[PDB]
């Protein structure tokens, strides 16, 4: 394990922070330059690259510590356990804001303000940085730079009673609190875009409308297409219900939902196991204690390479990087 981390990790750290850097960085110059920061959205999604960017800068020091002992000094060791844990912390709490900001304008219909988008999303955003911030005080404090077997480690000192609380915390924080939040979203969203969806056919080109409906053949306004029966059949051409397919929403906050949704669950991937794993660790109910602390060395590499797979998301399943490359060519 430790010779193990001394190979695998330098290298594996060198590259996320090379593809890291310049991606996230990309993402800041593209929602400052292209998207000039106009709607609500933007403002969170600024935030959570800079809580990427903030969490990779510390890449080099444990890229470097991770094949020789640490020289940096308790002070670097203090500090770079606090950009560690605002830009975890931070990150998750972002995603949580992008899902509530998209739940209610969808579900519910909200909408900020123009004069108020800056001010709401400015204010809001310095809120959720001081939560993040008080949620790393605990690590800055115990996290200090000591001496273990003749090498010099910079890891956490915690004493029984905060450790117990740091890691049920971080569970609730970045497990249970955005799971929670992400069925209670997600799911009415499914709804009221499912009500909402439009059917096109195949063969005649008859995009069904739910706002309009069918009145002529006993489908009354505001009906689902699933809802619709069997025996029912095209207006124009006469075609059964299994020959209708999908049509993709025209309005992009609507067709933006995948793209929060992906960045919500690429950081339940990436980021459970380690939570779990740690959980097991700290309360050992019927825990073999060998196997715990090397999982939660190698979990944690896992994690730590998830700040460079945000902008790989927006890249492929987002099209503002393909509407961004025409308009490059023309
Ligand atoms: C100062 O603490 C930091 C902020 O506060 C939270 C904890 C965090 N811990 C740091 C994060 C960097 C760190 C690491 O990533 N490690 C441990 C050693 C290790 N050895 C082998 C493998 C293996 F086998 F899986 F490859 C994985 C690993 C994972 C280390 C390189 C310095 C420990
Ligand atoms: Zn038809």
């Amino acid at each position: 394990v430790k010779q193990i981390g001394a190979q695998l990790l330098p290298p594996l750290y060198s590259l996320v922070f090379i593809f890291g850097f310049v991606g996230n960085m990309l993402v800041v110059l593209i929602l400052i330059n292209y998207k000039k920061l106009k709607c609500l959205t933007d403002i969170y999604l600024l935030n959570l690259a800079i809580s990427d960017l903030l969490f990779l800068i510390t890449l080099p020091l444990w890229a470097h510590s991770a094949a020789n002992e640490w020289v940096f000094g308790n002070a670097m060791c203090k500090l770079f356990t606090g950009l560690y844990h605002i830009g975890y912390f931070g990150g998750i709490f972002f995603i949580i804001l992008l899902t509530i900001d998209r739940y209610l304008a969808i579900v519910h219909a909200v909408f900020a303000l123009k004069a108020r988008t800056v001010t709401f999303g400015v204010v809001t955003s310095v809120i959720t940085w001081l939560v993040a911030v008080f949620a790393s005080v605990p690590n800055i404090i115990f996290t200090k730079c000591q001496k273990e077997d003749s090498v010099y480690v910079c890891g956490p000192y915690f004493p029984r009673g905060w450790n117990n609380f740091h890691t049920i915390m971080r569970n609730i924080l970045g497990l249970v609190l955005p799971l929670l939040i992400m069925v209670i979203c997600y799911s009415g969203i499914l709804k009221t875009l499912l009500r909402m969806k439009k059917y096109t056919c195949t063969v005649c080109g008859y995009i069904y409308n739910p706002e309009d409906g069918d009145p002529d053949n006993g489908v009354n306004p505001g009906t689902d297409f699933k809802d619709i029966p069997d025996d029912w059949v095209c207006p124009l051409c006469g075609v059964g219900k299994d020959q209708f397919e999908e049509v993709e929403e025209e309005k992009k906050r609507h067709r933006d939902v995948r793209v929060i949704f992906t960045i919500m669950i690429v950081y339940f991937l990436f980021w459970t196991p380690y939570n779990i794993v740690i959980l097991l660790n700290t309360f050992q109910e019927f825990f073999s204690t060998s196997q715990l602390d090397q999982a939660t060395q190698v979990t944690e590499t896992l994690g730590m390479t998830h700040c460079c797979i945000n902008p790989i998301i927006y890249a492929f399943v987002g099209e503002e990087f393909r509407s961004l490359f025409h308009i490059a060519l023309g």
